[PDB]
Parts: structure tokens; sequence; C-alpha cells
């Protein structure tokens, strides 16, 4: 599923990210426009032979199996096809887990490089929530 930008805000805000760990809303929705144009279907490899995964761009070096990333983890213990549903439940719980880390949102390059510092209550500006 392609959200759009309003869809997207409402749904993250019902599973609970509007101001997880003190990031608002406009960051996770910079996030994922910017991960993968909110599109839960996106995947991307990595040089490491991990794989992206998902609205928010989640790791399979960490985060999820995929059953191709030799010696990785599985820190949401879900399976990486878990995060392209259009439902993007696991997402969200795993992107708190992410986040919980201790580099925040930080753990998303395109967050660092494109959201951090900037009007991020833009992506949310609009929207009825
Ligand atoms: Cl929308
Ligand atoms: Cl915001
Ligand atoms: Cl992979
Ligand atoms: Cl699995
Ligand atoms: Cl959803
Ligand atoms: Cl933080
Ligand atoms: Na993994």
């Amino acid at each position: 599923k392609v959200f759009g930008r309003c869809e997207l805000a409402a749904a993250m805000k019902r599973h609970g990210l509007d101001n997880y760990r003190g990031y608002s809303l406009g960051n996770w929705v910079c996030a994922a426009k910017f991960e993968s144009n909110f599109n839960t279907q996106a995947t991307n490899r990595n040089t490491d032979g991990s794989t992206d995964y998902g609205i928010l761009q989640i790791n399979s070096r960490w985060w999820c199996n995929d059953g191709r990333t030799p010696g990785s983890r599985n820190l949401c213990n879900i399976p990486c096809s878990a995060l392209l549903s259009s439902d993007i439940t696991a997402s969200v719980n795993c992107a708190k887990k992410i986040v919980s880390d201790g580099n925040g949102m930080n753990a998303w390059v395109a967050w660092r490089n494109r959201c951090k510092g900037t009007d991020v209550q833009a992506w949310i500006r609009g929207c009825r929530l």
C-alpha cells in the first residue's frame, strides 16, 4: 500500500508514534516519506547483504528475519515480510524498539539527513488528527 501523507500520519498516531521517545509525529511521517516514499512494500538491498523492509526501511541485520542475512539478529521477532503489510502495526512496533535502542531516530539515515533539524510539523499540516 502506498499511503497518503495524512493517512499515514493517522495510522502512526493511532499506533502510538506521536511523541514516542519524544519524536513528534512529523518526524515519523518525514522518515517514512524519505525511507520508502510511503510504500509499505519498499525493499532495498544493502552492501553487507542485509535488506531494508517496509515503510520505515527496517533492516534485517538486526531487526527482522529474512532467511538470507547470515549471523543477523531478529530483535523484533518478526519475519521481515511482516514489515511489508498494508497494516503498519508490525512496522510501528518494531520502530518503537529501534528508536529505544540508544541512537534515537538516527537509526534511520533518511531521517538524519532529511528530517532532523527541519520543520517536521510540515508533514502533519492540514491533517485531521
Ligand atoms: Cl492522505
Ligand atoms: Cl510534528
Ligand atoms: Cl537480506
Ligand atoms: Cl521469522
Ligand atoms: Cl495500519
Ligand atoms: Cl533520542
Ligand atoms: Na535478521
